[PDB]
């Protein structure tokens, strides 16, 4: 299930990117059995960064590989952790990156049809993860992986579990805490449910239907939850009609139980991906 990995079994041959996480490595694995080279993703993630033991950090990483049982074609597989002075989480490598920097590059170039079809792969794969009874907690366009432009999975489920985002000793997480891809109950509480999964789920939509836009672009993370509470929420982007932005509204209401469900979102943006035209206007479609 867990394959717990040597760092003679793997070699990390180019930097990838740096996130505030950790920095990510296009690399080379070969098993201790097999005879053969895999090429992998190695994220190292940023050294005494969990409030865990080894025991409990690999306890963790065994429930994201128990993930991939049954599984879900758009949710990333963990093949192996590596304990180090580091924690190294051990992929199967995404060529294209993530979908955030993908919109921004291809932005005149994606059509309604990719658009559509893609939320409906994030809501597949979170879906499965509600099936599997686990919250994501930081769902963005950032953790959307491409494997090819009609493959998108997600990865960094169990990640802010990982690093001791769901203990009551340890809260050292100044700036790096998503506000604005956060449900109000999780900004005022520290609730984390499905549904509010679901609210980062409609900032994950808008960013993908803007093209990789800032969510609150220039309004300090301090202001966020006021603003919520105001009514105020992210415009309508351009190419949206109505219906396509009123499942993103929804996503985004004030009452958790009352937002859309993983399941129906599926059904919602499947059936708009059988006229793509009709619900995204796009120029060169
Ligand atoms: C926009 C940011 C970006 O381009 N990327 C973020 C990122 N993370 C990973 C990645 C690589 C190895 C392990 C990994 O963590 C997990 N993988 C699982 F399967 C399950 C749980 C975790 Cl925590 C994340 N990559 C990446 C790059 C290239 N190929 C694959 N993954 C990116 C890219």
């Amino acid at each position: 299930l867990l394959r717990i990995l040597k760092e003679t079994e793997f070699k990390k041959i180019k930097v990838l990117g740096s996130g505030a996480f950790g920095t990510v490595y296009k690399g080379l694995w070969i098993p201790e059995g097999e005879k053969v080279k895999i090429p992998v993703a190695i994220k190292e993630l940023r050294e005494a960064t969990s409030p865990k033991a080894n025991k409990e950090i690999l306890d963790e990483a065994y429930v994201m590989a128990s993930v991939d049982n049954p599984g879900n074609p758009h949710v990333c597989r963990l093949l192996g952790i590596c304990l180090t002075s580091t924690v190294q989480l051990i992929t199967q490598l995404m060529p294209f990156g993530c979908l955030l920097d993908y919109v921004r590059e291809h932005k005149d170039n994606i059509g309604s049809q990719y658009l559509l079809n893609w939320c409906v792969q994030i809501a597949k794969g979170m879906n499965y993860l509600e099936d599997r009874r686990l919250v994501h907690r930081d769902l963005a366009a950032r953790n959307v992986l491409v494997k090819t432009p009609q493959h998108v999975k997600i990865t960094d489920f169990g990640l802010a579990k990982l690093l001791g985002a769901e203990e009551k000793e340890y809260h050292a997480e100044g700036g790096k805490v998503p506000i604005k891809w956060m449900a109000l109950e999780s900004i005022l509480h520290r609730i984390y449910t499905h549904q509010s999964d679901v609210w980062s789920y409609g900032v994950t939509v808008w960013e993908l239907m803007t093209f990789g836009s800032k969510p609150y672009d220039g309004i300090p993370a301090s202001e966020i939850s006021s603003i919520l509470e105001k009514g105020e929420r992210l415009p309508q982007p351009p190419i949206c009609t109505i219906d396509v932005y009123m499942i993103m509204r929804k996503c985004w209401m004030i009452d958790a139980d009352s937002r859309p469900k993983f399941r129906e979102l599926i059904i919602e943006f499947s059936k708009m991906a059988r006229d793509p035209q009709r619900y995204l206007v796009i120029q060169g479609d």
